């Protein structure tokens, strides 16, 4: 499922993220934007040999199982092809984990260079929620 800005807006907001760990909504969005361009089904190969899956682009080195990624774990008890899934919330539940991690949502790469510090309210505008 492609999403748009306040679709997904609103069905991360009723799964809790607004505000977990201290991150807004927007910064969410933001993330989903530059990781995923808010398509479920995004996949996509890490240098390392592990992939990334979903929304938020989780990895299979650390939270999901793919059977693939040698030497990887699976902390979010999950089949990485359900993070793929048209309902967010595995996606969801994993990404509450990876951002209680210790980094915050450093964890994401491109949230650190593309969203962290930006105007990142920007990516809620508009939307009723
Ligand atoms: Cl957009
Ligand atoms: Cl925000
Ligand atoms: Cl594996
Ligand atoms: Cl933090
Ligand atoms: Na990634
Ligand atoms: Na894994
Ligand atoms: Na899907």
């Amino acid at each position: 499922k492609v999403f748009g800005r306040c679709e997904l807006a609103a069905a991360m907001k009723r799964h809790g993220l607004d505000n977990y760990r201290g991150y807004s909504l927007g910064n969410w969005v933001c993330a989903a934007k530059f990781e995923s361009n808010f398509n479920t089904q995004a996949t996509n190969r890490n240098t390392d040999g592990s992939t990334d899956y979903g929304i938020l682009q989780i990895n299979s080195r650390w939270w999901c199982n793919d059977g693939r990624t040698p030497g990887s774990r699976n902390l979010c008890n999950i089949p990485c092809s359900a993070l793929l899934s048209s309902d967010i919330t595995a996606s969801v539940n994993c990404a509450k984990k990876i951002v209680s991690d210790g980094n915050g949502m450093n964890a994401w790469v491109a949230w650190r260079n593309r969203c962290k510090g930006t105007d990142v309210q920007a990516w809620i505008r508009g939307c009723r929620l």
